[PDB]
């Protein structure tokens, strides 16, 4: 668990997101996107936009992004007490989408490259400690539903 100054440093950075979650939202999926290839099949609307230039221009995309962090931030003003909102992701991540744990693994660093590289010297050690700690609570609650579903991957 997180400290109640760490999750004050994440509501915080997350401000900064708040200010444009389409902008962020978009530059995240991207990261993934041409950072991990294989990430990209999984979306049967996107899977035809295979470079940066393509994804840019491509409203879906970007409106899929900002589904993305509006159910994360959702879930960060929880303080970790998100069990019924993480809940419904894990079960259709699991068995609808099939998303490996590994996949959220790789947009978890993916989120921190992004706020580094929008806001480059305002996004303290500090901060960058308490975000990953965040993320890494998000990825093992999710990866307990993981295993009770026997979802190998
Ligand atoms: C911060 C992590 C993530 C969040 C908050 C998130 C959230 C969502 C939400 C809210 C939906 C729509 C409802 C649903 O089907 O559950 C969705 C759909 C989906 N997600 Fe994620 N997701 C995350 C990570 C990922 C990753 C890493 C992948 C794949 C590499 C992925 C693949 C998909 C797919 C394929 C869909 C269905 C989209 C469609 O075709 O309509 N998700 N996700
Ligand atoms: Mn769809």
């Amino acid at each position: 668990g997180l400290s109640d100054g760490e999750w004050q440093q994440v509501l915080n950075v997350w401000g900064k997101v708040e200010a444009d979650i389409a902008g962020h939202g978009q530059e995240v999926l991207i990261r993934l996107f041409t950072g991990h290839p294989e990430t990209l099949e999984k979306f049967d609307e996107f899977k035809h936009l295979k470079t940066e230039a393509e994804m840019k221009a491509s409203e879906d995309l970007k409106e899929h992004g900002t589904v993305v962090l509006t159910a994360l931030g959702g879930i960060l003003k929880k303080k970790g007490h998100h069990e019924a909102e993480l809940k419904p992701l894990a079960q259709s991540h699991a068995t609808k989408h099939k998303i490996p744990i590994k996949y959220l693994e790789f947009i978890s660093d993916a989120i921190i490259h992004v706020l580094h590289s929008k806001h480059p010297g305002d996004f303290g050690a500090d901060a960058q400690g308490a975000m990953t700690k965040a993320l890494e609570l998000f990825r093992n609650d999710i990866a307990a539903k993981y295993k009770e579903l026997g979802f190998q991957g």
